[PDB]
């Protein structure tokens, strides 16, 4: 299922272990081929910190506080499972696959919300979702829409595993979107903040217009 993501990433680097613990408790809850990709090859990072995956059960607090009280798309069978270099993480959610968490514009993505998937396709599903995480998407472009991923690689160095880049002034405290406020920080303490510091948007990336949907923890108007 990952011969093309290697193919093309080549070896996750300097991988943190899943123990087997931790990969028996997501039995049936994170398809089995994704599992055994992470079994051999650890969590590590791809494209010099573009993304790296991340142990779900580390990160679990992420998904609870950005999702918490959602009725779709519930924090409990939520799995964030890697993230790009800003924060926006790869999640599995159980009902309706592939979500995005932008924590650091505070939106969430889900494609099965708005066109059903049929469930004989969840492992294509994520075999997809992780050939795809050099998208431009997952880039962050600045205040004047231009990308900053290889900038920051060069003036700030390599993400350790475990860190992303993050605002340190955050823009809705008139902090600025550009290279020159963005620092290298721990990822689980920024994302605990950022996930409580206002509420995520839901967005249908199904449609074309891309509309806003609702709030995340609580009901479409």
């Amino acid at each position: 299922m990952y011969e093309n993501a290697l193919k093309r990433f080549g070896l996750p680097e300097n991988p943190e272990i899943m123990g087997e613990a931790d990969i028996a408790r997501y039995k049936n809850r994170i398809p089995e081929t994704y599992l055994d990709f992470i079994r051999h090859a650890g969590l590590g990072i791809w494209k010099q910190g573009y993304f790296q995956f991340c142990n779900p059960e580390k990160y679990k607090s992420i998904v609870a506080l950005a999702l918490g009280g959602d009725k779709q798309l519930n924090p409990v069978r939520t799995h964030a499972l890697g993230f790009s270099a800003f924060g926006k993480i790869l999640a599995w959610n159980e009902d309706y696959k592939t979500t995005e968490i932008n924590i650091l514009l505070h939106r969430v993505t889900c494609r099965g919300l708005f066109k059903e998937i049929p469930a004989e396709r969840s492992d294509i599903n994520l075999g997809i979702a992780v050939e795809g995480i050099d998208a431009e998407s997952f880039d962050a472009p600045d205040e004047k829409g231009k990308l900053m991923f290889n900038r920051l690689l060069k003036n700030l160095g390599k993400l350790q595993l475990g860190q992303i880049y993050s605002p340190k002034l955050h823009p809705s405290l008139g902090g600025q979107l550009t290279v020159e406020n963005m620092r290298p920080v721990d990822a689980l303490s920024a994302m605990t903040i950022a996930a409580q510091a206002g509420p995520f948007t839901l967005y249908d990336t199904t449609k074309p217009s891309t509309p806003a949907v609702r709030t995340i923890g609580s009901l479409e108007h």
